[PDB]
């Protein structure tokens, strides 16, 4: 028994809610919150810019040191950094950017990173400003992640659409 509240159960291991991931994180303080990162860990908008603002820019400061030491992530890759005031850890995961010509099959690789963590609070990936279809994306999540994932969907019309169209 964990502390997530109000989620709809989609499968044995996937749960969903119409919620802002930042508000969910502040309330639950989960072991792992997933960020929808880019390869440079430049947190400008969407999930990344909202989480980072909620950390008072501490996430960006930590991220810039990570990049200076290690170089960029791979599309489909991830790194574990601090969760600051939002979670114990933040798993920064890079989904493909279809508006950069990046292969959408890399979305499955991106979700595979979630399997290294028993429980996660996460958004939908190479959703929002990353330009992917949020049906196909939910489907890849369900068919790839085997650990327990709590999805926070910010847009109400996407959520109602995702739930009503979920096979
Ligand atoms: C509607 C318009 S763009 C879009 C797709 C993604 C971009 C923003 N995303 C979030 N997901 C969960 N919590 C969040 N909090 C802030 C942003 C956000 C999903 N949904």
């Amino acid at each position: 028994v964990n502390s997530f509240s109000g989620y709809l159960k989609l499968t044995d291991n996937v749960y969903i809610k119409n919620a802002d991931i930042v508000e969910e994180a502040k309330k639950v303080k989960p072991t792992v919150v997933v960020n929808a990162a880019n390869v440079y860990l430049k947190h400008g908008g969407g999930v990344a810019g909202a989480l980072n603002k909620a950390t008072n820019n501490a996430m960006q400061v930590e991220s810039d040191d990570y990049i200076a030491t290690n170089g960029p992530l791979k599309v489909g890759g991830s790194c574990v950094l601090s969760g600051h005031n939002l979670a114990k850890h933040c798993l920064h995961v890079v989904g493909p950017n279809v508006n950069k010509g990046e292969d959408i099959q890399l979305l499955k690789s991106a979700y595979e990173n979630f399997n290294q963590h028993e429980v996660l609070l996460a958004p939908l990936l190479s959703a929002g400003i990353f330009g992917a279809d949020p049906i196909h994306s939910l489907r890849v999540c369900v068919d790839t992640v085997r650990t327990n994932v709590y999805l926070a969907v910010f847009d109400k019309n996407l959520y109602d659409k995702l739930v009503s169209s979920f096979l």
